[PDB]
């Protein structure tokens, strides 16, 4: 039971029953002239369809669809944020991941205008890229077959690592976080890094394949106890999946294993650490989200009542068609997706769901595709304002997916390096003011995740708008 | 077509149809077995109506206006957080404005956290004071007659100023704002401070009486026209309701003029600069809304369509005070459709006809150690004040809550670590509790409320309702 | 439960609109974009028939200006919401769903007079009483009409005839009640007992003026009816010389009855007692007064009690609490007592406005309703509304539909009027011959049959059948 | 109110006598010193008779302890306290007071058989069908035994003037069931509109195995039933397998079903649709299934929803079909969640229960009567049901219609021919005292219905006999 105007954003909406409910808003409210609440009431109604599904259209694109003058396109603006109905029909349209998860959360913060403006700021998300090696060879990974860091290095890698740690601003639990090109429990002080994290004042996230997350590994590695959350990425749901996925035979027993133990140990210290899966959908997986819940209510079990937080249902963000789910099975996934949602509900009820960006479209029938970035759209100075990346040798990389050792290419998008004689802080700082740049070449667009694809697709919607005359409405939708 | 038990915090609501739905809600669910699903869904829904009307309700208070006992309250509390309804029921309540405004976006930022934790962390809202001087006497406030700043406190403030700005750390646009004890406007700096704060990433507000709004003054300090709004104070509608409000004669008129002219400005240069006005309705005289409807109707015609963008209304006869804000809203559509209206606690409350529960701090309900990770203020002195109204010149008492002066060699980061870290205190004596804004009052009862579920053995349930961290992973 | 109470006045529309969007969404049954929308007419749909059950259903479908087609949608989701049923049929009109459409639609009782069939009438009442003793001023009788006393036996006979003819299956098929005064007839206790030996149950309603010891030896076969129900016409003897113009008649018809109450305890008999009282404008406090009275009846019976009463109807806030006190003295005086309301008096509780039915010549149906209810008097005359066998009575005897003798039955006489399409034309003065049952009836079948006209056939009435399949 | 549910199990039944012996008090039927001893009599009534309704007047009283003075005070005391009635007939035991006991006493039924009397019938089945092509293994019919294909033409001509005996005032005294199946009668629809014609509204009881398309075409007057209810004997092809012996006979009866939702809603036809559904031996975690399977049912009707859901037991008691102690007590749960998930999804479906069924829900551990050729009454009750098959059998017991089956001819009552009615075949049956002696295995004829108006039949001649005549069967108005 919802209400029409909130809706308006989803295939097979009534778009008359909307444009009459929000036409009496605007007439009831005084906003428009009630002859004329008719006429407006459709232009806004066109305007939330149109922003609720494709969340980067420039500003003009959307006043040439409506044919409209200047002035009465900025009138339709100022009036839009009048009508709540219409900014919930956008926000939780089949685009609305992109609304709820990023644009709005990041713009608020004011993370876009620092990059925007091209000012020095400090990075709103640091990553942290403590592993020295893995273990697996996910397909879709684009880290080099045999490529590691120096053991010998791992001393003054990790001294760098708590340096920068020092540099992270409090205010913000989730401004840093460990994760990786390559996989971050092979660093053996992970669980040092954390402990002075939390010291520090931050609860930041593991991000692991789980396969070193033995109960010794605990055990030498405290300090994992004092993280907000361990998000385990879920590459199957049996050995002939996690072999397919990641070359390695019998991966998914043990990594099960470490989980089902880890889950027991977590209730016996009652630890308020968070448990979270990603699960990549991956082409002829898609009637496999039904077995994921039971693999959850499994380690349910394990947990003595203590249950699995979170799950990330996710894509491959690259393209790529090894990871790419072909449209046959695209238009399979609304009847799985809410499926698998009603099997939740029935045997893991606590668990929390959310939906990769297009994968959100998918559900309630809108067909939709993640940002393909090329290197035509890249922005060259990047956006260290948003997020960055350092690696154990104090490298710090532009994008999410260039920070693998010896992977081709990747150099050109390092910032500089953080030393005992230069910190993050000025990395960034001095790479912004100089206004550093990397010209785009063929390839370099897969360094990026998903995350910098959305950023780079946001920053290139608000330069044009602004560049349009629009600056102050760029975007549609910010504070 | 409402929920009824999205609506059972506010009077004469049918509290039937609430048990009846959320037992329902209750049965649906698998959450409780059919022969409790009215007892507890009786006590769920008499939860949700004291939460609405009384936020600060210490959950042992509440408990034991159930009548029952810890262990079934607990239970009762686990199941308030799987009855969506209630939460709205609370949130939406007649002391919803305490919830949706301060209460639960502070505890989602860890704001709350920080104080109740004693973590040496930096103030989340920073007030600026930088006016030496005021023109106005105004009965209500605290400032001391023939008090100001020594001119020679000008040049080494405005740079003090200008380091702190510095400090505030990136992530929150409306970390700062210009405000004061005295007028800001008469600080000739300000425009720069203004311009050093927007080169900065900030998007301040301006909190000003306006009188000295003047073209001379925007001329002298373009600096103004970067700020994010600026919020008048409106002290009266007329000559002579300014006379009574402030001491000053003719001040309505330049007020207005003043405002007339910015309107115009910000037409011809486009400017984004919000503008809203803080009113104060007297006792009996809650018609005058309706002139204040034409007072703003006449700055629009000065704009050229371009329109005033809010106003604060605040109090200091129930069911005609109730009248008097229905009519304040009609014509409010019929004469300036788009001015977003947002009350004071109390009067958000008086609306629907609840009784304005009144929130006076006594000395003994005082904090000692404030709450300077939740908001400090400084002066031109580079005085960090621990409360809003103890930040004025030569007022009485005002010295002890000074946690520190900011210096060339001492940040205010430094003064708010070294204050919270070394556990000082400031010891309440009687007068201390006029030194907080409505602001302080709600901090320090959120904060006594926090620490007394805590010890109370309620340290998870604590304040009832909260958000948490929203912590997305890609 | 607010969907549960929507049609009652003042009832939060807005909450029964909430619970009725959840349902349609939760069950699939509307798209959740289009459920507050449907839900809206569904309410008004239950708050229309919780408060006038006779509404065509083209009224309710234009009243909501949705079409045809909408419409049949709107009364298949309407069968899906259990709580819109209930708050029709306890709505301030719920008496009329409850004791009398829903139970005779159940038993097919109006598809019979639907159809224009042949079949032997659902409700018999047998007229036997040649004259009476009262001359009520409320009451069609004729004064100075009567039965020649010569028509008694071979009426009797009539009578037993016609009681040979009822079908199995109610044995409270048949009444003895009358035009007149039953009493009057020195056989009414052997045609009692006739009707016990055929299988039946039988009430009389009588005002128990001639219910005296002598009456009750003279024709014992009373005792075995099945109850006795006393038209009570006051509380004190001013009272019933008001309304019956007979002196003394109080004294008499108190004296009968607590006479009876001994005797009823005495013989152990499991015969029944009631009483209909009629409270009158402004002095519904009299009815604790009528509690007064059944309570020295119960006294005089050695705990055998009066079983029930019925309470019908001639601001009216002073008459909602009059029941309330009413009902309470009741619990508080006798327990036990079994009390029913008439169709309007139960939509004053609650405090809904509505009245009674007024039906007009213009409104009734020529056909009349035979298979429904007719009615014998001593001559055999079957009259086809209640209050038409009355002797002389000006216009009613074009209301006959024939005449039972010993070579025309009941049966007959109903067979060959209904399959030759017997009508009589109302005149003014008609409408008075109708009882309140004969209207309800009325009301009930013009609404079926302006229905099934409208393409409505299966939907007609709104609320019909259930499901009844126990006995597989 | 304590007293309206003292019957039911875990009822405060120290409140419900404090509450009946106000009542007793303030009322003046008992003085003030009796009333609390008084009460609690009249409270171990109501429980009593809320949930044995069948016990005998003087086993209550001997229960209790008094003389028939006091017991003779107490019935007449019980009268006059309204929630002791209520909580009789909405206590565990209430399936059997509100379904048939007092429905029947209402219509004189009871009192028809109670004084040997010949009436018609209250209750007509009609059996048509030659065959069946199911193997139900708790059916009693008998597997390969069938009747004569040439019987049909004038078995059809009989069953024809049968319905035109059906007296008028109970539209729905005649049903199509049977033994066999009746949709393998090639003329059941012409039947069924002869009877739409007579005025009835009859239910076929099917397993709607044969209910195709080309089915509803050749027999156009099924489309004139008041309702068809599909004996549902499993949720996939493998319970129907393990049930009925068939294999692939779900797909099947759910595609019949779906097609039939289809061409109900194309014509918009008032006929109603419902189910029965035994919880059979290792089933009762299978109810959740069942709102899925009827939700199915609902997509491929375009809006038109099945109406109706029978919820039984086995009522023969063998063991076959006999639910076990254990999985017993779990049906109290799963009929809750059962019932909230109707209430989601398909918020229109009715449900009933059968008599021990509704027991078990509110937590009340009760069986099915199991009726013993010792408690069988010899002249049966001819005026409250009988049967007839094609060859114009009248049999007096429900499951002793069936062809070849061992010694069920015993209790044929007569043959309806062209020379003879079935209201001559009882009349003459019930006129004459025809009476057939009880042998072991006989009591197996006879369904729960039959089961139950035996054992009302038992406590009324029982009551009579030891001078209760007028308070015979505790409850009756
Ligand atoms: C690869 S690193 C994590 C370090 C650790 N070895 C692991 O796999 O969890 C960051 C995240 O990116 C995800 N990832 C890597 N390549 C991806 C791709 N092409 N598409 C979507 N997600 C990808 C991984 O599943 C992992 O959760
Ligand atoms: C004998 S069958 C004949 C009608 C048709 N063949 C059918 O299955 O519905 C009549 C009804 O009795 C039911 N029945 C047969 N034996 C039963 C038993 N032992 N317990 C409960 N019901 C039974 C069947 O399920 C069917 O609904
Ligand atoms: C708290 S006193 C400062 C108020 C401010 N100077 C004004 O007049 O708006
Ligand atoms: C409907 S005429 C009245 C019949 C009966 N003699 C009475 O007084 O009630
Ligand atoms: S995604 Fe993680 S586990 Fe897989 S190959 Fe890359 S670094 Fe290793
Ligand atoms: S309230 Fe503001 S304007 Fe008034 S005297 Fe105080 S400082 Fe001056
Ligand atoms: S109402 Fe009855 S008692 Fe009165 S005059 Fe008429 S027939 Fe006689
Ligand atoms: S119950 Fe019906 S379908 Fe099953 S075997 Fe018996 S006759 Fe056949
Ligand atoms: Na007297």
């Amino acid at each position: 039971a919802t209400a029409p105007a909130e809706r308006c954003a989803h295939p097979g909406a009534d778009l008359g029953a909307a444009v009459h409910a929000v036409g009496q808003t605007l007439a009831a409210g005084g906003l428009v002239p009630p002859d004329e609440a008719g006429t407006t009431a459709r232009h806004l109604v066109r305007l939330a369809v149109r922003y609720g599904n494709s969340p980067f259209t420039p500003l003009e694109e959307a006043r040439h669809d409506l044919g409209v003058d200047r002035d009465a396109f900025r009138r339709l603006l100022a009036l839009f944020g009048q009508v709540p109905e219409l900014r919930t029909a956008v926000e939780t349209g089949p685009a609305g991941a992109y609304w709820k998860n990023t644009l709005l959360p990041l713009e608020q913060r004011g993370v876009f205008d620092a990059a925007l403006a091209r000012k020095p700021v400090f990075p709103y998300s640091v990553g942290l890229y403590p592993g020295p090696t893995c273990m697996f060879r996910c397909h879709f990974c684009v880290r080099v077959t045999g490529a590691r860091y120096d053991p010998s290095a791992l001393d003054a890698g990790n001294a760098m690592f708590r340096s920068v740690i020092d540099e992270i601003p409090a205010g913000n639990p989730s401004a840093m976080y460990f994760s990786g090109g390559l996989e971050p429990l092979t660093n053996p002080g992970l669980g040092s890094l954390a402990a002075h994290a939390t010291d520090h004042g931050l609860r930041p996230t593991v991000y692991t394949n789980s396969f070193a997350l033995t109960e010794r590994t605990l055990e030498r590695q405290p300090g994992l106890w004092g993280l907000h959350a361990i998000r385990t990425s879920l590459y199957g749901l049996n050995d002939e999946e996690y072999e397919q996925t990641t070359g390695k035979k019998a991966a998914f027993r043990r990594v099960r294993e470490n989980l089902r133990r880890f889950q027991q140990l977590r209730a016996e210290r009652e630890s308020p650490i968070n448990l979270g899966f990603a699960y990549i959908v991956l082409p002829g997986r898609a009637s496999r989200l039904l077995d994921l819940v039971d693999f959850i209510a499994d380690l349910n079990d394990a947990g003595q009542g203590r249950t699995i937080d979170f799950v990330n249902i996710r894509e491959d963000y690259s393209g790529r068609d090894d990871g790419k789910l072909p449209q046959e099975e695209r238009a399979e996934l609304q009847e799985a997706l809410n499926a698998f949602e009603e099997r939740v509900r029935e045997r893991t009820p606590g668990l929390h769901i959310d939906y990769g960006y297009a994968l959100n479209s998918l559900r309630t029938g809108a067909d939709a595709e993640l940002l393909r970035i090329k290197p035509a759209t890249m922005r060259p100075t990047a956006h260290p304002q948003v997020a960055v990346q350092v690696d154990l040798l104090g490298d710090v990389y532009l994008y999410r997916e260039a920070g693998f050792p010896d992977l081709d290419g990747a150099t050109r998008y390092i910032a500089g390096r953080v030393t005992p004689d230069t910190s993050l802080t000025e990395v960034v700082r001095d790479f912004v003011e100089r206004g550093g740049e990397v010209a785009a070449v063929d390839g370099d667009e897969y360094f990026m995740d998903g995350f910098d694809q959305v950023v780079t697709a946001r920053l290139n919607q608000l330069e044009r708008d602004a560049a349009d005359g629009w600056e102050e409405a760029r975007g549609f939708l910010r504070l």
